[PDB]
């Protein structure tokens, strides 16, 4: 993902493309002044075009292009394909960024003893970091722990010289960036004169906190670090380009809200017992999310033609609780089509039958008590929690309403013996959906253990993002997750 440049200006972008690129060269970059705006900058015919990519919380919307779950999936699509102003714009040659500050292992500011302490306390064999030299202004230091799991372990420091914007460990190959240097010694470890192999197995973990000390961390990230932690998470999304072939089948194209926002094959919900008189009846744009007790299905808002599939899914998976994350309509646009009957009414949805027994309004949500059964047979109650007050852009300014909602959703789920996964949906089913599920996982840990458990917010998101594309869309959602955790801890504290 070296084609993303976190700290580049528009003019820097043009200059790089003109001086270091050719026709078909391209890079992506943030706007500083605009929080979820991105720019795809592309060279064509000796000039540079800039293409806006907007993300308000639900998807990356490329101007004159499609909607995507991640910038990595966006770039892969166009590099393997179609993008137009109405002339075609080709993405051929990624223009690679040398900037180290979005790498997990980069801690510019760290001193020598502080890096030793951190590796001593948090680190294990093969834990490493790169820091700026304090003794040699402009050089870097590689600091690596090796040993058993005393004096059976040690920290080694390797000096990294910077000569003419190339990095080296004192001999051999000179690398054009610290990333290229680290990737080379990750793959081909340095061996000390006396045998020790300085293996670079994992970056030092600096994001795992004890839950009690959330307020400390939020304060620090608020000085921001929030943006820096988030971009470092985003850099890792290139590890998550898993196959989505079932969703790409012609038979399944019009079962997807957005043609290119698709379920990973390895976690998609497979529907059995379908209409035998219809070719592909096993597909819904939905994934199982298994925290790595309570599981989830993350899915899109229904289309007219997928409402029947949605109820087949709820019934098959034994789900008893549905969370809806959007109004039916927002900004005059359909965000989640109505798939339930009016209050007191009864409807058939293919082979499934649903009664709406009772609706109950709360401040931030409406609860619908639905009864689901198969025609001709099986009845169970499905409790649908329809969150109604999420703003149309951005995130809520206070997390109390979301937390009070998830607390109630949690207790409903826990009250029903052997209930299946909690269904969480609407819109594309990645942004708000991913935000609600992550908050839910984190608060669950804390509810079971207490204020003195360890959480790792970015680790948790990456784990959920490995099970559905782009779960948690924006920096604002990312910040909102930390705020919700912070707030939960305070209400529990006393
Ligand atoms: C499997 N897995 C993936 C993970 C990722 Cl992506 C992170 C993570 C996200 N953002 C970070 N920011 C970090 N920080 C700031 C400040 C210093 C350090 C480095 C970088 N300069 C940004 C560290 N880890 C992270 C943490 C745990 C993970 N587990």
């Amino acid at each position: 993902r070296r084609w993303f440049h976190p700290n580049i200006t528009g003019v820097e972008a043009e200059n790089l493309l003109l001086t270091r690129g050719v026709d078909g060269s391209f890079l992506a970059r943030p706007s500083k002044s605009n929080p979820g705006d991105f720019t795809l900058s592309v060279r064509r015919n000796g000039a540079v075009t800039h293409i806006k990519i907007q993300n308000t919380g639900d998807y990356y919307d490329l101007y004159g292009g499609e909607k995507f779950a991640t910038l990595a999936e966006l770039v892969q699509y166009y590099m393997e394909h179609q993008l137009k102003e109405g002339d075609v714009i080709e993405l051929k040659y990624p223009l690679n960024c040398a900037d180290p500050t979005s790498e997990r292992w980069f801690h510019g500011h760290l001193s020598g003893k502080e890096a030793e302490k951190l590796l001593t306390e948090k680190g294990k064999h093969g834990s490493f970091l790169v820091r700026e030299s304090q003794s040699h202004p402009g050089d870097f230091v590689l600091s690596v722990r090796t040993g058993d799991d005393d004096g059976k372990s040690k920290v080694t420091h390797v000096m990294i010289r910077c000569q003419e914007l190339k990095y080296d460990v004192g001999g051999g190959e000179r690398f054009d960036s610290l990333t290229d240097l680290v990737e080379h010694y990750k793959k081909n470890p340095m061996v000390e004169t006396l045998g020790t192999v300085l293996q670079l197995k994992q970056p030092l973990n600096t994001t795992r906190i004890n839950a009690a000390e959330i307020e400390s961390r939020v304060r620090e990230l608020s000085k921001q670090g929030f943006w820096e932690e988030f971009e470092t998470l985003q850099q890792q999304e290139c590890k998550l380009l898993y196959s989505r072939k079932e969703g790409q089948r012609q038979e399944n194209k019009n079962k997807n809200r957005y043609k290119n926002i698709l379920p990973f094959d390895h976690t998609r919900v497979v529907l059995h017992d379908g209409d035998p008189n219809e070719p592909v009846s096993d597909y819904i744009n939905a994934n199982i999310i298994m925290p790595e007790k309570k599981s989830y299905i993350a899915t899109q808002g229904c289309l007219q033609n997928t409402v029947n599939d949605f109820w087949r899914m709820v019934f098959q998976e034994n789900s008893r609780v549905i969370v809806m994350t959007t109004k039916e309509v927002e900004r005059g646009k359909s965000k989640c089509v109505k798939y339930w009957p009016d209050e007191y009414a009864l409807k058939e949805y293919g082979v499934m039958r649903v009664r709406n027994v009772k609706e109950s309004a709360a401040h931030d949500y409406t609860l619908r008590e639905l009864k689901l059964s198969k025609v001709g047979q099986t009845e169970r109650t499905v409790w649908q929690y329809h969150f109604r007050t999420w703003p149309d852009h951005g995130v809520p300014s206070d997390p109390g309403g979301v937390l009070d909602f998830l607390e109630e959703v949690h207790h409903k789920q826990e009250s029903i013996m052997d209930a299946g996964p909690v269904v969480v949906h609407c819109s594309a089913g990645i942004g708000r959906t991913g935000t609600f599920i992550v908050i839910d996982i984190l608060i669950d840990i804390i509810r079971e253990k207490g204020v003195d458990c360890d959480i790792d917010v970015p680790k948790t998101i990456q784990m959920v993002r490995s099970q559905r594309s782009g779960m948690v869309q924006t920096e604002a959602q990312y910040r909102f997750i930390y705020m919700a955790v912070q707030h939960y801890i305070e209400t529990l504290q006393r």
